[PDB]
């Protein structure tokens, strides 16, 4: 429960299984050992390439192994990195890249990006002069450090910026009890870079030992992707609601090659998961993310099909208050509030941070939350249900 950032736990990770498979790409492979050679080298030549810690460096790689590698040296440097969907047409772009602030964007088609007060690089003339040569002087990081910024929106699709802590994708590392998971697992990679969904899949196999194979870049094709889960042997299996649902209407069996599937979103319409549990034995899993949060929050074992929030992650609280911030009774609806590793550090604008992240007196601490949009209430046996 003492946490680290990002580079200092998958420092250890990579010291203690140099020889598990942290990347598979397509039928390449690379092992612990070889990613944090790799993570050494680019650390240095983005030092190199005048990148300083604080920096807000955006990321738009399409999926493959530069792209992880990339996340981990730039957090090595202590930059702060904005991850960028590559299908995501110009403008939302250049929309996002001012919004977080962004002074470098790092990108595998320079051709392909919006003008604006960042300066592009190359991620693959940066891989290019990578040498074996390590360097040495890094930032000390903390916990509390800046790590990542993810864009959150509105009706309208407008984007704003939260900036998310090291702390909150760095839980990501602590070894779920529901899920059972270790660095045994393998973990997909599918969720779009832009969503606060793509670090479970990310952190919770580099930041454990376990294994990330990448799928292909682009939108998805199932059978390319059943294909992928079973050949690469995939044993927790994040989804979007959509994914999942797809997935049950066209080939349910794929959803039980792996041992646990959890589906963040939006609730999918219970009907569809009744006929994903009586189709096999996996342990399926509804997920409630927040990207103020960071990541995935909590999550509820699907047995049978409000909606129940399950139990919080490791490091993870959640709490019901009303409108005066007073813990709701029984059937009184509220707003979920968050509090715990994973809370944002904040949105740009502190007069935005100010009205949505909330230090309130809870079990004995000064404890911050972030207000949901989630309305809530409590069972009769105190469990957290959306209603
Ligand atoms: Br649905
Ligand atoms: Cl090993
Ligand atoms: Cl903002
Ligand atoms: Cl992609
Ligand atoms: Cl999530
Ligand atoms: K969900």
């Amino acid at each position: 429960y003492q946490l680290k950032a990002v580079p200092d736990i998958f420092d250890e990770i990579s010291q203690r299984f140099p020889d598990r498979v942290a990347l598979i790409f397509d039928q390449r492979k690379i092992t612990y050992r070889e990613l944090a050679e790799q993570c050494s080298a680019l650390a240095a030549v983005l030092q190199n390439n005048c990148l300083i810690k604080g920096d807000i460096v955006a990321i738009k790689i399409e999926r493959s192994p530069e792209l992880y590698i990339f996340m981990l040296a730039l957090m090595k440097i202590g930059a702060v990195m904005v991850p960028v969907n590559s299908n995501s047409p110009e403008r939302y772009i250049g929309e996002v890249l001012s919004a977080a602030g962004a002074r470098y964007l790092i990108s595998d088609d320079v051709t392909s990006v919006p003008g604006g007060a960042w300066h592009v690089l190359s991620s693959r003339t940066l891989i290019q002069n990578c040498t074996q040569q390590r360097s040495g002087n890094y930032p000390v990081l903390s916990a509390d450090d800046p790590a990542l910024i993810l864009m959150t929106s509105g009706s309208t699709g407008k984007p704003k910026s939260v900036l998310i802590a090291h702390r909150g994708i760095a839980r990501l590392g602590l070894p779920v009890p529901a899920l059972g998971n270790s660095e045994r697992d393998c973990y997909l990679q599918i969720a779009d870079i832009s969503f606060a969904a793509s670090a479970n899949e990310i952190w919770m196999a580099l930041l454990t030992g376990a294994c990330l194979t990448i799928a292909p870049p682009g939108l998805p094709d199932l059978m390319a992707l059943a294909r992928q889960i079973e050949s690469d042997n995939v044993t927790m299996l994040f989804l979007s609601g959509g994914l999942f649902r797809l997935f049950v209407e066209v080939s349910v069996e794929t959803l039980h090659i792996p041992d646990c599937v959890v589906v963040s979103g939006d609730f999918v319409n219970p009907r569809l998961f009744s006929v994903a549990v009586q189709a096999g034995k996996a342990k399926i899993f509804n997920g409630l993310g927040c990207t103020e949060n960071s990541a995935i929050s909590s999550l509820y074992h699907i047995q049978s099909a409000p909606v129940p929030v399950g139990t919080p992650l490791p490091l993870v609280e959640m709490v019901v208050f009303n409108e005066r911030l007073q813990p709701c009774t029984c059937g009184e609806y509220g707003e979920l509030f968050i509090a715990g590793a994973g809370v944002a550090l904040g949105y740009s604008d502190p007069q935005l941070t100010a009205e949505r992240f909330i230090t309130i007196p809870y079990q004995g601490t000064d404890m911050l939350f972030y207000r949901t949009d989630d309305r809530a209430t409590y069972d009769q046996d105190r469990n957290i249900v959306l209603v």
